[PDB]
């Protein structure tokens, strides 16, 4: 039965969560699935999960993530992706895609 | 003997098996610990036979502290392993594993408090 | 059989690959399976295994493994010495083994 589909975003975050569309002008939306499965991903790469929980925990994975971007594989820059919105989620930066999410990160990072 | 568990010499399981995982709590190290924290080390691609000397896993912790304040409890667990095989090599007596991890930045704080 | 090697190394630097030794004065060489390994490993471990396919590729994953290399384990600096050998081949200097490509990968960085 239940697992991170409940502690990392609540009901309110979890219904703008799901009108979030993957890539830009695209069809498919972010589900349940991408977070249980980036959950998931951050313990096999020995991160706490937890830190999906709040605008700050994903702050700092994204932080300790970026270097790695360069180099990454697909699995990592999805993980990040999906890690971005999650922070847009939380500070309540209305996205409509992955893009945009990325996008209002840089922003909120040049000032 | 035991590949991954001859990190310590017979003497130093002796105390091993003595040190309290958590400050008056009842349970102990035992052998599958070591034998766990080598094969998570190997999982982190990080040599297995740094356990066997105080400055390895002195490497070790070195390697592995940066990641701490945003890591698992899987990454804690090791390190808090690691710091205690630390003590041991360095005869440091400690009863739990808080002890080895204050002592440990003991060390780490005149280190740097003297190169300053 | 699906390939993933010919991705890699064109087949002229394919030839000249396979008379790489693994060791100086060794008797084992550098082989397709060197490269399918190598490339698997660089997914088990995050990072992107098209950089293998050019120069530029490598270098970088070199810069980002260097760090690791002190600590790292046996199944990492096979990795390292793997790709450090593809780098030379890209860049079309010649080795005859390892260590000559791990030396030259020294002094350029
Ligand atoms: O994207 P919009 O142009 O804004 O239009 C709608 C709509 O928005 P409205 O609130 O204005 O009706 C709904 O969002 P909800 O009311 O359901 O929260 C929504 O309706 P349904 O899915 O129930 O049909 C649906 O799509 P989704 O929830 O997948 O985002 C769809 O957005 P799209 O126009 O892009 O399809
Ligand atoms: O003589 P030992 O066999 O070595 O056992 C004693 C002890 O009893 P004493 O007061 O007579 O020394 C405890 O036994 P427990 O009640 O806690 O169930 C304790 O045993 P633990 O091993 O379980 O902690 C401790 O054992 P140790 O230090 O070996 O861990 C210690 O042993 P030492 O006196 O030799 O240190
Ligand atoms: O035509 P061959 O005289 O038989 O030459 C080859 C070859 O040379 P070429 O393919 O260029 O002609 C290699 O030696 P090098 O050219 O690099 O010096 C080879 O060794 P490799 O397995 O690394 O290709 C080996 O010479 P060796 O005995 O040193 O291994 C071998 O000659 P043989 O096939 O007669 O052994």
């Amino acid at each position: 039965s239940m697992g991170a589909r409940a502690s990392v975003l609540s009901g309110g975050e979890l219904d703008k969560w799901e009108k979030i569309r993957l890539r830009p002008g695209g069809k498919k939306q972010y589900k349940l699935k991408h977070i249980v499965w980036a959950s998931r991903e951050l313990e096999r790469f020995a991160v706490n999960p937890g830190l999906l929980e709040t605008s700050e925990g994903c702050r700092q994975i994204l932080g300790q993530l970026q270097p790695s971007l360069q180099t990454g594989s697909e699995e990592l820059r999805s993980l990040y992706n999906t890690i971005a919105v999650l922070y847009c989620v939380h500070q309540r930066i209305d996205v409509k895609d992955t893009k945009e999410a990325l996008d209002k990160i840089e922003e909120e990072q040049n000032k």
